[PDB]
């Protein structure tokens, strides 16, 4: 049993709900958010300028010293940093920017980062302004994810088209 409320259930695994993600994980203090990060931790808009803000700019500041050491991110890859104050830890992914023309099989490698976790709540990776289709992200999530990912939808029109058109 856990914390998460007032999901739909779409698999034996993956969860949904129209939910503001900040706000579920501050409800929830979940062990793992996901970030919709890019490649530099530049967390200027979309989940990642949502959660920076809600941190007080924390998780920016625990960025830019990560990226210092360490360089920038692949396109499908992830880091795990401090959750600040909404969750033990958050799961920076890289999804690709379908607006810079990144390569949307990349999606999967994206997605496959949330194995490593036994429970996650996280947004769709690559959709918002990343660009890519919602609907296409929640089939390659459910394809690719055998952990327990609770996904947080921003727009209740998107979520309500996700649920009705879901295979
Ligand atoms: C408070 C808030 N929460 C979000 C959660 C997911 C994606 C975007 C946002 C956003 O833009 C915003 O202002």
């Amino acid at each position: 049993v856990n914390s998460f409320s007032g999901y739909l259930k779409l698999t034996d695994n993956v969860y949904i709900k129209n939910a503001d993600i900040v706000e579920e994980a501050k409800k929830v203090k979940p062990t793992v958010v996901v970030n919709a990060a890019n490649v530099y931790l530049k967390h200027g808009g979309g989940v990642a300028g949502a959660l920076n803000k809600a941190t007080n700019n924390a998780m920016q500041v625990e960025s830019d010293d990560y990226i210092a050491t360490n360089g920038p991110l692949k396109v499908g890859g992830s880091c795990v940093l401090s959750g600040h104050n909404l969750a033990k830890h958050c799961l920076h992914v890289v999804g690709p920017n379908v607006n810079k023309g990144e390569d949307i099989q990349l999606l999967k490698s994206a997605y496959e980062n949330f194995n490593q976790h036994e429970v996650l709540l996280a947004p769709l990776l690559s959709a918002g302004i990343f660009g890519a289709d919602p609907i296409h992200s929640l089939r390659v999530c459910v394809d690719t994810v055998r952990t327990n990912v609770y996904l947080a939808v921003f727009d209740k029109n998107l979520y309500d088209k996700l649920v009705s058109s879901f295979l």
